[PDB]
């Protein structure tokens, strides 16, 4: 297991524009296209992203291409965020995948806002962190995935993904 296999499981793979859990136009492996209620706006973002008129549909290779850019974007984000960097740097490789995951899902600023959980994570107070992480809209809106990510932070193993 690694970050890609992990997000591939949580995000799924769909080659036609669809709406995500929040109701936002998405494609491939959780590649958010836009927060706009307009499908044409989404379609424009799509063609811009791919570099061709996709008419709302892309290939598997294309989905994976956007996926790698996105994963990478999430990490670079963490690395450049004054609040996220120290945590990320303090964690072992398994646990940081849980952090990338959150960022991929809710954005840098979003996660950077989990002040209390971040500190507990940095402090390596695993069970306590896991409890604090769950007192969140995130956990309540996507409980099963949040449980996987949280279990990952708590144990530092890939159990929740097997
Ligand atoms: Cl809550
Ligand atoms: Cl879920």
């Amino acid at each position: 297991m690694n970050i890609f296999e992990m997000l591939r499981i949580d995000e799924g793979l769909r080659l036609k524009i669809y709406k995500d859990t929040e109701g936002y136009y998405t494609i491939g492996i959780g590649h958010l296209l836009t927060k706009s209620p307009s499908l044409n706006a989404a379609k424009s973002e799509l063609d811009k992203a791919i570099g061709r008129n996709c008419n709302g549909v892309i290939t598997k290779d294309e989905a994976e291409k956007l996926f790698n850019q996105d994963v990478d974007a999430a990490v670079r984000g963490i690395l450049r965020n004054a609040k996220l960097k120290p945590v990320y740097d303090s964690l072992d490789a398994v646990r940081y995948c849980a952090l990338i995951n959150m960022v991929f899902q809710m954005g840098e600023t979003g996660v950077a806002g989990f002040t209390n959980s971040l500190r507990m994570l940095q402090q390596k107070r695993w069970d306590e962190a896991a409890v604090n992480l769950a007192k969140s809209r995130w956990y309540n809106q996507t409980p099963n995935r949040a449980k996987r990510v949280i279990t990952t932070f708590r144990t530092g193993t890939w159990d929740a993904y097997k």
